């Protein structure tokens, strides 16, 4: 589980939104695994404008933040699901390391602040969301 909290937007992994994130829906994109809802309370986590290619997430399974190199985001393989057929998601990032199902939500941050959250797994790779291009969640 996870999610950040900028403003007054929510964003979380879409294949975990409540029924209260759909009930509040400002954005959602399936190929990307992301949804966004709005919030009653104001949220201060920062999030990354960069382009950066190192960072360090945070594995619940493992209860331990690990540093990691991860690719620049885009359109990569994703297998069947029980949320999803198999699928190309956009805007992903891989890194060598662990996760499980459960890791998703966790958040990778760099210097800069928040880059995405977790989202798919396997193979001892973990992919990450990216959310520095969506711009609009600061303003
Ligand atoms: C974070 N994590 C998810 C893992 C899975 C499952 C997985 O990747 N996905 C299932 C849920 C939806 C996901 C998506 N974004 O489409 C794909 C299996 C093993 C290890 C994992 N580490
Ligand atoms: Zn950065």
């Amino acid at each position: 589980s996870g999610a950040i909290y900028v403003g007054n937007y929510r964003v979380v992994n879409r294949h975990l939104a409540t029924h209260n994130d759909w009930a509040n829906l400002v954005w959602e994109d399936s190929s990307r695994d992301l949804l966004v809802s709005s919030t009653t309370a104001q949220g201060c986590d920062t999030i990354a404008r960069c382009d950066c290619q190192t960072g360090v997430y945070y594995c619940s399974s493992r209860r331990k933040h690990y540093p990691v190199s991860f690719s620049k985001p885009s359109l990569i393989f994703v297998e069947a699901s029980e949320y999803y057929p198999a699928r190309y998601q956009s805007h992903l990032m891989l890194a060598v390391g662990h996760s499980e199902p459960g890791d998703c939500g966790g958040i990778l941050r760099c210097q800069h602040g928040v880059v995405g959250i977790v989202s798919t797994g396997g193979n001892g790779l973990v992919g990450f969301a990216d959310v520095r291009d969506l711009l609009w969640l600061d303003e």
